[PDB]
């Protein structure tokens, strides 16, 4: 057990052969759904408490619930018996992602006043991917009709495009949006029959245009469409999220570009035990932009079952952060980033989207 | 009389048989009533100042009137020549129970502009039994009509329900506010020689299912019917208020329950002379949570006649608190807790609440 | 003479035959009237910039404006010279009673949105006193429409109430609200010739059953109607106040109870020389509650003629408020109380109730 | 003398030199220079500068106006600056008019239209503003405003039984009515009528009850429904009044200038220093508003005492800590509301009576 | 030759970045500030949101002039880097709509001066309005804003005809030679997109100006102009003097040229034995950058339109290392910016390419 750690990486990632969650997951949990009022996952109601307490960015709010769902989802695969609690924790998450808190910043921009109509796909996607996790964990059928609705929008949207894909603000576009959007058409695809999904062969051929840098195995920050632009700079925090939910789609892209990602991104230190990633090329700087580069690269390790650089982000990541179990509750201190707890839950649970895919029924 | 107790266990437990309270509670009874505009119990107005001077926060003003309620209509069994000063209050806690600052979290969360149409049980349970102790005390008829309908409301939705009982947020169960709803009904009863108490066995039945750890004699956090799930910890706080509650309504159900109960949950420490709860199982932590395990766990040793445990806990909870009596008015330096002056006011004068069932008429 | 004090007892009690207010009085007079803009009576306007600057709270500013028009009809009986000056400031203080900003408590509380209508008798009384006191001291008919309607609402709530009086909030009885109501009769009655003040009989008989100890020559703090409840504590501030007032109507009222008020509350200290007064019983504390005992009591020694207490408490009250004349304008630099100016200019010129209501014309 | 910027010979030549003083200009400068910021940038009901000095809302309207006597000065001492004294003028009447100068009358419950009665204090002020604008630049922008408001005041004295116009209702004050009757002289200076015949009975009138002839001193206020006269003298107002009386009846301030300094002027430092007591029976200067020096500051330069002059300006400026940075005037700590205003006006001032027969330009 | 102390890169860098078709590494790292992070990066989307002039703390008014200094330095960066012109044309189409945004005009209705920006004076918001679409479709060709753009130009064009003096007022009777510059130039590029002559109305303007607007001795513009009154503020200026002749440089070269060395004999302060140089806002004061505090930022884009290596090189070594630059993860950032428009006037100053450049610029 490494200093600072709260538990090893071998414990992680047998969690789901043992059929438990570790007790440190088990104490994020209860940070999770505990504490009357406070709890993120208290009630179904337009409350933010929890975020307030965090001092979460309202624009940042809308991915807290999503990478809480993500996790929840793998939780429901790895513990039979959290199965009932993490279906409980994401009927939450589909109904607070919906409160005009979370996606309001769409009309206070002058972008309209329906946040699913067109566009807004860093919105729409994460709510569709959740709606479908929240089926395939509980059989429930209560989303369904909405579910249907916003899948058929993503569908006629893509279909309407020139470009493959849909954009995030007009002009817009980001490869790690719209790999979330394609993922929800797979687990549609899961739960009814359909060939929505058929879409994503397009989409993969696009993005291995001018989206991406193939020696460096880099996307670009952005796509602009009404101009062509695509801004000139590599991210890491881009990459490591598109390759992560790409890999359940399309394992073999993932598997191409992974070591070359490594090269260009990951940092190793303190002889072999450490790890932190650059956001950009042409720096030495460590999670700069969004600050996320590490973080995201953690839950990639995850997907494509690096132990090695999962052991080596997590040792950078968490002693730092100074976690505390109290009243078997976990707390940081010292949170690195926005999204912390929400990152390092995903990665310490995440079964692989492919696994969340192929979820057996309950 | 250790340091920093006011008066001795002995003493509160007099109470009633001497038709006396004892100079510390008159002086809480005074902070309640004597000061101009800032006292809790000045006037039926839709002033909050007593609660905005101990910043309580707004979702917990509601449970601040009704512990304040329940401790008065105890000073109205332990002394007749107070019986009328307690009524007074406790038209004043119904009337501040009604203002929006109290029940609008219920509108500001989405839930309806309506606190007591459907669902909302913790906020109108309480509601519900202040209006009975209101009238059990005074013999008023002032709210018997609001009475009336609110325990028709309650009858409905429990009928209506497949388990037993009604949520607080929807899809949200808790025991706890159950238990005040249904010994709201005994109070209806007592008042009217009606028998919507009749439902009670039904629900004893149904939470000794899911909801209880029988072995450890603790119930389950909360419960959720739309996903069947109960979230898997224990909760102290959850457990001392409802067997104190039921205890009043199937006292053999607490007797059973009270002494795994205390295994599971009470730290006694220095030498037999203090004790404090852990509020969940798992932990060495006393107080997690929202920190009224050791107050709600006093509550429950008062109403079991519990002298040893209940002298153990103050030990605990008031001399840190550090009392003064100034202008023969009690104020606490150092709160514990939410709830604080309230729920150790409660304990020491409460007769029991069986014995508040059969209070004498006016 | 005494350390700290402006002018000696013997100066104070000399004003009225030597036709001449001390130099200190004529610099509160200064405070009151100087300066433009930010002094309490500068205009007829609903700015409250003076009360601002002083803190006071908003439920306050009622009272200060009431205790600086009653010093105002002493100042206007003590030097003719001043009567017009008096008579101005009573005229603004009359239209400030009138704002919203004094009387909106009761809207906000939910108690309605005409603060004379019914109850609320705190506010309407004082309302009353002052038009008549300001009809007295000017001979001006500028509100007598308005001093015959609200005398004629206080005259039909009395007869309408089974109990003698009117209430504050809803249900909330004070004997010393309702000494300013009658006492506004009286004057009324000095203007026009009626009868209205025929309704105090009963009144002083009313407060003499429960609202009075009279072995302690101490009120109870307040009576509830709905209830019965008289609350069991005994208020030197609301006795001093209620007495001073009874003692011009009934001066036999005020004098039997004055001699066993002092021995319930008064501590003479400092070898005879200072005085500060308990706010209740069972507590050795002075000062206790809203903290008006000792300035009340200063009131009250000057209303019966009692030099010595006077000199005690205003050695008490008036050295550690450090008093400094700057630009023949008097300011207090430690205030050791709410209406602290208020209550020692009021005291220092009090003439007596009775001789303000046999003011003879100008 | 240290922390004084220029002799005092030198702001009394600087109308025979046809120059301001580097200093005046720097004030000019701080007055016009800095976009958004300074408070003659513009005719908009813009604040800024007035935000940034913490001048509080109700003081706004003698900060205006007591400038626009000040440009007024400016555009008779040097005629290369009367259009940018025009120019600032037509400023001043614009901000004069917004809402955020005239609204205490409205939010103090006194009613919506700032002209229409009473508010004397305002529509003085405003009134004059509009007949200095005229006479330094010949423009009829505002003429008919003028001619509107002018018989305002003249009806209103007409019609009252004491002689000039109440403030708040009920409070009269000399300060306030001496600004009325100095702009029925500039208009009737404009057009040839005799508005300025009622000054006479107020001249008599404000003789009476409402001064101090042995002492040379205006009580407080005047309070016509009660009678009262507030019984405190007050240094500011008389200092005030008869530097306005001045420009009207120069024999009225000759006769009591000498009474009211021997009443309020405490001359220190060996001869070198003065300062202003606000009221009788006290040591302390500046008491009260706090502006009793600044006020008998812009007297002493009324009545061509060079002597004061100097004595309160070494009290008043050097304690203020003035800086010139790029050819702007700043004072660090100034000492008194209207601060800046007042020593503005008070260097430049070329006499009430000489802006009255300001030639045409 | 040599990297004087604290600065990025060297003058000879700058004014080469054409010639090589690359920015330097320091105006990359400023593109990076501009668009790297999500929702806070100035240039991140077309919506009504100004996280990025929160967090500089830029006041309200000033937002009008930050978001148009930003598009005149991207232009000039489409025409140095052909790799960079699609972006610096996306970057522009953001500008144009963030400065249609109620926060960046609505001065102009809170002040009281009407509702509708456009339609009459408030040539400080319309004029750079106006310039900006001009570039932007120089820069894209597109066609997105030519409805809005024709009609601005007629709105501008109409005004002037219809003044009896040559030019358009900011607030009412407060005419700046500076903000004017803006307009008149917006109607050469006009001109360039559709083979128009609304820049016709440009002589009668520099007539006029030279008149009672200009000391002509020294090389300086007067603070403003009042055309009911006829006033013209007594004070010279060298910011609103050094942007002025900036702008007059693309339209009437000779003009500037015949002011350009006076205006640096009345203003400019050599210091440090040749190495540096600080501007004096106005005369009769030895202090430099009084007033809005920018003579110093506007004289280095003056420096860099007239081909001045000297100057430029002189006041970028007073403005720059004070401020502390440091680049950190590719973007760039100043601790101690030393002014208003801090980033944003060194930006334009390092690319500007003149404004004659711009008006010529090849299409894509
Ligand atoms: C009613 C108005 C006045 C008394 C004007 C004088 C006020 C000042 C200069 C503070």
């Amino acid at each position: 057990l490494p200093p600072g750690r709260l538990a090893t990486t071998e414990d992680y990632f047998a969690q789901q052969a043992k059929q438990a969650v570790t007790p440190d997951v088990m104490a994020q949990l209860a940070y999770m759904n505990y504490i009357d009022f406070i709890s993120p996952f208290y009630s179904r109601g337009c409350s933010f408490e929890a975020w307030e307490l965090k001092h979460t960015p309202q624009r940042v709010i809308k991915y807290s619930i999503a990478f809480y769902a993500y996790g929840l989802a793998s939780v429901a695969l790895i513990d039979p018996k959290l199965r009932a609690l993490a279906g409980h924790d994401l009927d939450i998450a589909v109904s607070k992602m919906k409160c005009k808190r979370v996606w309001g910043d769409w009309e206070e921009d002058g972008f309209g006043t329906d946040p699913i109509e067109k566009e807004n796909i860093m919105y729409k996607g994460h709510l569709n991917l959740m709606y479908g996790l929240y089926q395939l964990v509980t059989g429930s059928r209560r989303y369904e009709a909405e579910h249907a609705h916003l899948t058929r929008i993503i569908h006629d949207e893509i279909a309407a495009n020139p470009f493959a894909g849909i954009v995030c603000e007009p002009d817009n576009y980001f490869v790690q949006c719209n790999s979330v959007a394609y993922l929800s058409l797979w687990v549609y695809d899961r739960l009814h029959g359909t060939d929505y999904r058929a879409a994503t062969r397009a989409w993969l051929d696009f993005i291995q245009k001018d989206l991406i840098d193939p020696e460096r195995g880099a996307f670009y920050l952005s796509y602009h469409p009404e101009s062509g632009a695509v801004k000139p700079w590599i991210s890491a925090y881009t990459t490591a999220w598109t390759l992560a939910m790409v890999h359940g789609m399309d394992p073999a892209f993932s598997e191409r570009y992974y070591p070359r990602f490594k090269q260009t991104f990951v940092e190793v230190y303190d002889e072999g035990r450490k790890a932190r990633v650059r956001e950009t090329a042409g720096t030495d700087d460590a999670d700069g932009g969004v600050g996320l580069a590490s973080a995201f690269t953690l839950l990639l390790a995850r997907e494509m079952g690096d132990q090695q650089l999962f052991d080596q982000l997590l040792n950078h990541l968490e002693p730092p952060a100074k976690p505390s179990i109290v009243s078997a509750s976990l707390r940081y201190e010292h949170p690195g980033s926005l999204l912390f707890d929400e990152l390092l839950f995903l990665a310490k649970v995440h079964a692989g989207f492919g696994a969340l895919l192929r979820m057996p029924p309950p």
